[PDB]
């Protein structure tokens, strides 16, 4: 239920 404190692993995506 609750989240972990921890970075994402997002990969970067360009604008527009």
């Amino acid at each position: 239920w609750h989240m972990w404190n921890t970075v994402p692993n997002a990969k970067q995506v360009i604008a527009a």
